[PDB]
């Protein structure tokens, strides 16, 4: 009999591409191809998951997509690879040439990577030891390197120094944090409140969020110009903006600070994933909720309209959610049953299913799925 | 018999989408819809020239695409139209609403308009008196209003008090302008030196540029992160960003002042264009010349190399070129027999020719043409 299907680790949804990484070490990709994001040389669109054959025996551990380009990282082999859109140094390589396929940034070998995070045109590196090395455009001050240049190569965000991170976040053109002792950190472009600072100003280092009731943060996320944080206690907290509900505070008012979103107050969140305007939460007991942009389907809750107050998206048989991904007109999810679901937009390929209508609720991947 | 073909009297190229103004006031978009661009209320590509019946018996007498959204403006009713994509505020109307069919810049109702020019996210109209407003993204000066900030509805550039503006353009996150007495002007993200004046730092007020070689520019056109001008002698002039040959010059060399394309010496240059990472250049007895990335076959010669010196592009029995106009991966052209030929990336429908592989040398656009 074949075997099994893989399992799968890791989904990451770009704005219009999409990513796995299965048992074996095996990346895939599918989705929009125009700027090198997928890695397998050509420039075409994939309707279906695609192996990345490139990879294949390089034991990458992680993959992670920005809007238009992918980052993938060996733990054991110590590199980091990018692929995709090149400009303003977001691939880290001393340059700003788009790839087709993945090369591996030479900044970062040997280097012991715990994390990447990748917004539209900057990324963030966090080594196991929680220094910060940030790279690409830097005209808001994302990077956090106290002034407005870009880089074309990873650079150490000594701001941080004696501060240890556990993990960092990226949106367009903001970036967030939360150290391992649970304080929270905003810095770039801050114009639509986005921060959590208190105003609409940017900041070219971080800067301490201090308006979150004494409550220590485990988690933050980006979405284009929100954020999205998650305290010890479980509680949600939305900030940034909020014109297509996705803030989920049931209206589409901007948020200067963290705002515990209320109609979650009762769960635990134990996942949240931001797209460029819409919100993924996933409770402790694998219950998924999203809100914000629903033009194109995106939160998946059955229909073509914004949502700004969470709603549970619902899977067959009610099985549990354990992973979400969230790009700019599409979402993707894993559930307990090691079946993978897209929803939203599907004129690039994004959701894996073959040439497809967009989808408003989950549909199976089947290329990737145990069920039918 | 049926009636001939509309003369075509303008076409804009968007960066995925591509749009035509045709006697009889009638205004048809095709390519990529994604974002509204098109205007024809769906959110899909179109493949071919569609009406964009929304204008029809609104005496439209232009038209000009931004990156990802459209322009359009009637003289007899003075008004201003826009749809498309509705970050930062690039369509005008005092919010960042996405637009998928037109509406009236209220704004600019009953204001005598000379030319409208559109980046990537910001907008530029020049007055019959030669008074310039500008709204849209500003975050590096590129509104040319002396600060930072964001503008959703038009302002007027104080700082051209008293100096006629003959026309302006726009790249993604740069302005430029020439006077009617010669003089040229840039402003706006200048890190790749191409506002001409010297150096990679940004204005956030239009600054003359003063190594012109006291000769007089009669006009001015933009790339991405590229700027293109021509003399009173019909000398081409570029500057910026080289990294694809886009200047023209013979290598990959940015240049931080204009410098003149010595190979096009001899010929009179009649009408120019930006494209993201390519250029165009039209003489004066309509011989069309490209250069810069041609990856997706967008400078037309034949080939899906990049060309870092101008080659002429050829057309059947070497008709005359008349119009030029060049997009992120694709280039359009209307020549003396009222033909319509495009080229380039044609997966978003761009090319107009139909479904369509993409095409590395002119091919005829017959929805729009006289000859098969």
């Amino acid at each position: 009999v074949t075997a099994p299907p893989r399992k799968v680790l890791i989904i990451s949804a770009g704005a219009s591409h999409s990513v796995a990484l299965l048992s074996g070490d095996i990346v895939c990709s599918w989705g929009r191809g125009e700027d090198g994001q997928l890695g397998h040389g050509d420039a075409e669109d994939r309707p279906s998951p695609t192996q990345l054959s490139a990879l294949d025996g390089h034991q990458i551990v992680s993959v992670t997509c920005g809007a238009d380009h992918t980052v993938a990282y060996s733990q054991s082999g110590m590199e980091v690879y990018s692929w995709g859109w090149g400009d303003f140094g977001r691939l880290g390589h001393g340059n700003s040439s788009d790839l087709f396929t993945p090369l591996p940034i030479k900044a970062l070998h040997g280097i012991r990577i715990k994390q990447i995070a990748c917004g539209d045109s900057h990324c963030l590196a966090v080594t196991m030891e929680g220094e910060v090395q940030s790279w690409g455009r830097n005209q808001n001050g994302q990077l956090g390197l106290g002034d407005t240049e870009d880089s074309l190569v990873p650079q150490k965000i000594q701001a941080f120094e004696g501060i240890r991170i556990k993990m960092v976040a990226a949106g367009a053109e903001h970036t967030a944090a939360v150290t391992e002792d649970g304080d929270l950190y905003g810095w770039g472009w801050g114009r639509y409140g986005n921060l959590g600072l208190g105003d609409r100003t940017d900041r070219l280092v971080p800067e301490r969020v201090t308006s979150t009731g004494g409550e220590k943060m485990s988690m933050v996320a980006c979405g284009w110009r929100h954020t999205i944080s998650v305290s010890y206690s479980g509680a949600l907290y939305t900030y940034g903006w909020s014109k297509y509900g996705q803030l989920g505070h049931g209206d589409l008012e901007d948020h200067l600070i963290p705002h515990k979103l209320e109609a979650l107050s009762n769960s635990f969140i134990s996942q949240i994933s931001g797209g460029a305007r819409h919100t993924m939460a996933l409770t402790s007991d694998g219950k998924l909720y999203g809100w914000g942009w629903n033009k194109f389907g995106q939160v998946g809750v059955g229909n073509n309209l914004d949502q700004c107050s969470p709603v549970q998206v619902r899977f067959p048989d009610d099985q549990k959610v354990v992973q979400v991904s969230c790009g700019w007109r599409h979402t993707l999810a894993v559930t307990e049953r090691n079946n993978v679901f897209a929803w939203g937009r599907g004129t690039n390929g994004q959701l894996g299913i073959g040439e497809s209508v967009d989808r408003n609720f989950p549909k199976i991947i089947e290329a990737l799925s145990v069920d039918g």
